[PDB]
C-alpha cells in the first residue's frame, strides 16, 4: 500500500466519525485536498485488523467509478486511511439539494457509473453490502464513485435479511434501490413505511412506484433488480450493458413509465 509519512497530511475539518477514530478533510502533499479516517490511540487487535484490512482491499481497486485511496499511515500513531476528495459530497445529499437540475441523461450516466463500479467489485469478488446513494461519492465531473463509509433494511435484498445471505445479487438488489434513489433525487425509499411494513410489503409483492419522469427502461430494469428469486436478477454486467445501450442510443429514454398520480386535481 502506498505508506504516505505524517508531515505530508494535514486535517483541517472534521467531516465525519470512524469505527475507531475521526474521519476528516484535509490536504496533502508529495497539495491535493483528501479524506482521511484515523485509528486513534487505544484500538483492539481486531479493530487493527480490520482498519489495515480495509487499506489493504482499497488499494487493490483500480477503477474510475470506485474511490481511490492516495495512502495510508501505518508506521506512525494514528494510523490513518487518507483518500481523494470528492467536492459534491455523498449523492444522497447532493441530489436532494439539486432537486429537478438535472437532464435524464446526466441521471441514467450516473447510474451507467454506479454499475461500472459495482460490475468491478462483484468481478474481484467484493460483496459491498451496504450500497445505497448515501455511500457514492460525486466528483466535479458528475462522476460518481462507489464507497463505503460505514452503517439498511429498505436497500437491503430479502434473503440478506432473512438469513445473511450476501452476494454480489443482493448487491444488485440495493443497486435497484439506487436507481429509484437517483431517479427521484433522493426521495426515502418507502416513505414513512416502518421497517417491519417494509418487509412485509416486499413479501406480499409489492415494489416501490414509478418515479415522476422516469425513463420506461430505467423503471423496468429496476423492477428486474427487485425480483424475489435471488438468480432471477441481473448481474452487473447485464446492468452495465444495459445501461450503455440506453444512453448510446438516447431517444430510448423518451418514452416514459406512467405515474401513478397520489393526488387529484380537476380544473376546467
Ligand atoms: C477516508 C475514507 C476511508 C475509506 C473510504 C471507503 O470508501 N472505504 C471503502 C471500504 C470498502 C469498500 C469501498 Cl468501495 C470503500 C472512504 C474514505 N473517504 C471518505 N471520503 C469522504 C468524503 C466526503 C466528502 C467529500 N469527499 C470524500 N467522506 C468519508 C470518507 C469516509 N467517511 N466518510 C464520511
Amino acid at each position: 500500500t502506498t505508506e504516505i509519512h505524517p508531515s505530508c497530511v494535514t486535517r483541517q475539518k472534521v467531516i465525519g466519525a470512524g469505527e475507531f477514530g475521526e474521519v476528516y478533510k484535509g490536504m496533502l502533499k508529495t497539495e491535493v485536498p483528501v479524506a482521511i479516517k484515523t485509528l486513534k490511540a487505544g484500538y483492539t487487535e481486531k479493530q487493527r485488523v480490520d482498519f489495515l484490512g480495509e487499506a489493504g482491499i482499497m488499494g487493490q481497486f483500480s477503477h474510475h467509478n470506485i474511490i481511490r485511496l492516495e495512502g495510508v499511515i501505518s508506521k506512525y500513531k494514528p494510523m490513518m486511511i487518507i483518500t481523494e476528495y470528492m467536492e459534491n459530497g455523498a449523492l444522497d445529499k447532493f441530489l436532494r439539494e439539486k432537486d429537478g437540475e438535472f437532464s435524464v441523461l446526466q441521471l441514467v450516466g450516473m447510474l451507467r457509473g454506479i454499475a461500472a463500479g459495482m460490475k468491478y467489485l462483484a468481478n474481484m469478488n467484493y460483496v459491498h453490502r451496504d450500497l445505497a446513494a448515501r455511500n457514492i461519492l460525486v466528483n466535479s465531473n458528475l462522476v460518481c464513485k462507489v464507497s463505503d463509509f460505514g452503517l439498511p433494511i429498505r436497500w437491503t435484498a430479502p434473503e440478506a435479511i432473512s438469513y445473511r445471505k450476501f452476494t454480489s445479487a443482493s448487491d444488485v438488489w440495493s443497486f435497484g434501490i439506487v436507481m429509484w434513489e437517483v431517479m427521484t433525487y433522493g426521495e426515502r425509499p418507502y416513505w414513512e413505511l416502518s421497517n417491519h411494513e417494509v418487509m412485509k410489503a416486499i413479501n406480499d409483492g409489492f415494489r416501490l412506484p414509478t418515479p415522476m419522469d422516469c425513463p420506461s427502461a430505467i423503471y423496468q430494469l429496476m423492477m428486474q433488480c427487485w425480483q424475489q428469486e435471488r438468480a432471477r436478477r441481473p448481474k452487473f454486467a447485464d446492468i452495465v450493458s444495459i445501461l450503455d445501450k440506453l444512453i448510446r442510443a438516447p431517444d430510448s429514454l423518451k418514452t416514459l413509465a406512467d405515474f401513478d398520480p397520489r393526488v387529484s386535481i380537476r380544473l376546467p
